[PDB]
């Protein structure tokens, strides 16, 4: 009784007639594994689940990020809690693809609606593969086979962190942990093999293989081509709603309309790849 | 009975407990009046409707349209058909105002859902309100005073539309009924006083005010700024769906992504004073 | 005898030491020739001459123009009169290749200052050789190949000309005469076999082979890439000089800071032929 | 005799009649001041000094920066030597005020070429006077009064000098010693009283009262606007030229097409105060 709802062509689909509070079958698993390589979001309604829950429900689908030091559920260091009351999201209301500073960006998400604001606080998901396709012939061949720097610190500049000698310190001292480095601009997706444009406005700084002038301007129609009604769709969350998306092929943006009014999500990371 | 609830702060809200299949009462009318000056654009759902009850509904909100040459019902000159086996639609799929570039731009409209793909062909809809708020107080009090121009002509242009030297009498004849003509660049909504952004890049091609150079940088901003996600909201059709909007603060966009799956809608135009 | 100092590495070139008020030798012919084919633009100074001697000059590097209506030398429809007395130069404040909205745009032009200003109403001319060979590897890739739609209409609007029956008459038979046309992106020199960027804001609307979003970025880039002062010399006109420049491959600029004050120029344009 | 010629009306002038290795008299001094505060940048031809002269002649508009490290000169450290056998000098291909991310900027400069190349290394200069005056009014009356951020980082980030360990710390002090600091959009001359456009591409990041997104579009406005042909003048050197600039209004461009060929300059920095 696992039925799959598309939502929109370019992706997103929503998924019932499954408990994932509860351990899925092998064919459940395989089933959303698929809707997930071609939908790239997944969305269920009236899905409760506790951090325990939610950890074994993502652990199926990949190795599961682990983290002490951020905002966590003390019993399941899976498991992030995001809580607007503790920590300011406002920087999330830009286009990005998760920490794609990294040389193994997150494979992907689990996210957990647990208390939000009357209304407001919509999320948006927008397709790398759709987009791709969408660009013209020309335009998909020069890009494809580029590279592009990506730097942490275009989202978290020095004056996000302080303007005192200490907050500089620890700037320089996370840039020498995450160091810009390099992504291919046109991802293969390493397990339906399909081709996605991975830029994204949070991270990506420079197509490196163009001039700083041309890469400006590439990136700056990528940003706004990718980002097209065409190739999104949009999210009004309900309580007890989870979404499952793919990080490898899509960006995401969290609207951030609903202060100073209170919302509480749990998130759990699946590990990723090298692009490539 | 009659419920009115808020799909986003921005704009955006669904009416449930009402049916506009037969006359509403005066109450409702004015409940729904308020509705749309606050929240701009009204839905509602599992609302059938035949052509002539959708335009004594729409008429309780001011004049109808009636128009000979477009596509409409037989019996009923004020109500639109909109059908994709007959006209296309890929121009739509580009943020509008309607018929901006008249002396006095439509009110509004009431569209019903008739027929409809399996999925696709979401409508968005942007708050000239919220995003003129939203602008910093140095640019809300420059372009606060200044007009801008609006040109059929730039959805219309002579290559898509007037494709032969035998329609191009039909292009020429348009071209010289519908001149140029100037629009405030903050409208003041006629009824509530609220005031929006009044530019698309649907029609609108120059801030008179500024120089050449200085409208396309203005207006290339704009017209960005005014979408962003903050400021809009996407509507994802069922069949007997009826949306309401007010055309004289808002832009929408529908996208074309169900092509070449058989779309029907049926829409009654609201006539508009002048914009000041 | 003749000498010839470049003026810098993009382009330009200044010759001495020949009488071009006479008839020049079949090696002078060649010899400036050569310059334009290397420096792609000449300058003479000190070099006064009659419309007779500018057109016999002009005719040595290829057939000449001719036409009586616009302001010409009675003696010599070769040679035209520009003088801004008569002709608002205005819109000269552009960056532009001539009349590339013909099949077959001029080959060159050479230009006598009759009557000056004090001071002011410089030209400069840009290269589209050295830009071309300065834009990175994947971008030459990708637009060696493509073509580009040029429009007379983007430098004369209707709206800049034509407002009685006559003029409307005027206008739109003039535009049925020079409908949108293309050309390559990247042109070969038929000459010289180098390679220039073909596109100016002038007349350049559309890349053919991209969308129309992404062609308006990559314009954009292209029409402030080839107009940086690295492909590009800056002429301050003296009483007498004769410039004399290759419009398969450049683009040319006439600032106009120098109103009210009269200017008058005599120009005999030559002939070119079909781009490739 | 001393005389002064206008190269062209927004901005430039050239000085002769007078021999600066030497000592001018006071009226001489106060000729050359007035011309500066009309002309914004003054050239002389034929004018070979050395070090201790070229300090000496500018000591008499103003106090003279030390250049306390690695002089050159040793016995006259007031004048840098700018040779490229030593010094990249790329950073200078773009339009820059000289270092504006200080609270005092520097007045202006005297410069002497010592050794060119045959041809290149042509150098800009804008004037932000005649830019600022050509805006159209209503984005005069906003940006007058705004301010914008300097940021040295802009010109020279991290990746400019290496992961050497000593430049990590080395450099990491030298952005602690100038953080960010902010500027009048439009700059009121301390002198003549004439408004002025005072951002620049090389060292000029926010416009600090509108958003980012609203910042980067005006300042993407103004960076091409002030550096329009109509604003700026072009100087092909000769040795032994001298050109003396007022870094209060103007920005300037130094072309690098010369490389590798070697370029020496003699500079003497003439301090300034605090822009308004
Ligand atoms: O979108 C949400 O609500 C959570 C914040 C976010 O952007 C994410 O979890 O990646
Ligand atoms: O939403 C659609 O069906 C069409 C949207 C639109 O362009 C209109 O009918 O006003
Ligand atoms: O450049 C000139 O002197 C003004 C006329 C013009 O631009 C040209 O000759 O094409
Ligand atoms: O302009 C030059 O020639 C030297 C480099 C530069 O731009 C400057 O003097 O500031």
């Amino acid at each position: 009784s696992l039925t799959i709802t598309p939502l929109s062509p370019a992706l997103g689909a929503q998924i019932s007639g499954v408990d994932i509070s509860r351990d899925i079958s092998a064919e459940e698993r395989d089933a959303i594994e698929q809707a997930l390589l071609q939908h790239q979001v997944l969305f269920l309604r009236d899905q409760p689940i506790n951090p325990e829950q939610q950890a074994r429900f993502a652990a199926r689908f990949g190795d599961l990020h682990i983290h002490p030091i951020y905002p966590n559920v003390p019993d399941t260091p899976q498991v992030l809690v995001l809580d607007t009351a503790v920590t300011d999201v406002r920087d999330n209301a830009v286009w990005h693809t998760d920490v794609t500073f990294l040389p193994t960006p997150a494979l992907g998400a689990v996210l957990s609606a647990k208390q939000l604001p009357a209304y407001g606080g919509d999320t948006l998901w927008a397709s790398g593969i759709a987009a791709f396709e969408a660009l013209s012939a020309p335009l998909r061949e020069m890009l494809d086979g580029l590279t592009a720097t990506h730097d942490f610190t275009k989202s978290f500049p020095l004056e996000r962190f302080g303007t005192t000698p200490q907050d500089l310190a620890r700037w320089e001292a996370t840039r020498r942990n995450n160091p810009p480095l390099s992504h291919p601009v046109v991802r293969t997706h390493p397990v339906s093999g399909r081709k996605a444009l991975f830029v994204n406005e949070g991270f990506t700084t420079r197509i490196n293989e163009l001039s700083e002038l041309e890469s400006d301007a590439l990136l700056r129609l990528l940003f706004a081509h990718a980002t097209r009604p065409e190739f999104s769709i949009r999210w009004r969350w309900q309580e007890n709603d989870v979404a499952f998306w793919d990080n490898r092929v899509t960006q995401h943006f969290a609207v951030d309309d609903y202060r100073p009014n209170r919302r509480v999500m749990h998130r759990a990371t699946i590990l990723g790849d090298a692009p490539f």
